DNA sequence: AGTCGACTCGCCCTCTGCTGGTTAAAG
DNA sequence: CTTTAACCAGCAGAGGGCGAGTCGACT
């Protein structure tokens, strides 16, 4: 109350010494989870973790619909009504509603050497993982009840090759 | 008393991934 | 001009790490 061995302390308090070694070097996670493998070292994180299963929303936008979680995703919400945007490129000036989309600006704008995604079925590259995602959706899924060529009577199940065969046509 | 350890409530940060407007090239 | 799909900010999903304030419990 407080110092700590492997770590530089950050007292004072005997938990706030105790669970910091909790979370930084024992890795305690006494409470545990009803169908998934989870368990935590506080039983707030478990309180929070069993909505993802039961789907309750206890925090309501006063001004909307949204109902999240936890606080903070309501307070993150509320950004959107107020119009605030804490968040700053340091070095374009541009503003944002959150940290991460900043994080993500600076990465795709002013940095180098970053690395791509190639499409595993086609041969096509794209920056942003999730656009990677809207591309294996939207032309290498299986398109259940088929797509006809528009110049033969071919059918495919997959976008992509529907294109790629309407050729030499 | 005086010190916990356990209980609880709250602040703020990170990583992840989908959605829809824009834009620019290819039909 | 239309059609298309990557680019982009916006925005919501899950989880981690800390501060700090009540008490009954035990020396
Ligand atoms: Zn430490
Ligand atoms: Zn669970
Ligand atoms: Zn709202
Ligand atoms: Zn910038
Ligand atoms: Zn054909």
């Amino acid at each position: 109350p407080h110092k700590c061995p492997d770590c530089d302390m950050a007292f004072v308090t005997s938990g706030e010494l105790v669970r910091h070694r909790r979370y930084k070097h024992t890795h305690e996670k006494p409470f545990k989870c009803s169908m998934c493998d989870y368990a935590s070292v506080e039983v707030s994180k478990l309180k929070r973790h069993i909505r993802s299963h039961t789907g309750e929303r206890p925090f309501q936008c006063s001004l909307c619909s949204y109902a999240s979680r936890d606080t903070y995703k309501l307070k993150r919400h509320m950004r959107t009504h107020s119009g605030e945007k804490p968040y700053e490129c340091y070095i374009c000036h541009a503003r944002f509603t959150q940290s991460g989309t900043m994080k993500m600006h600076i990465l795709q704008k002013h940095t180098e050497n970053v690395a791509k995604f190639h499409c595993p079925h086609c041969d096509t590259v794209i920056a942003r993982k999730s656009d990677l995602g809207v591309h294996l959706r939207k032309q290498h899924s299986y398109i259940e009840q088929g797509k006809k060529c528009r110049y033969c009577d071919a059918v495919f199940h997959e976008r992509y090759a529907l294109i790629q065969h309407q050729k030499s046509h």
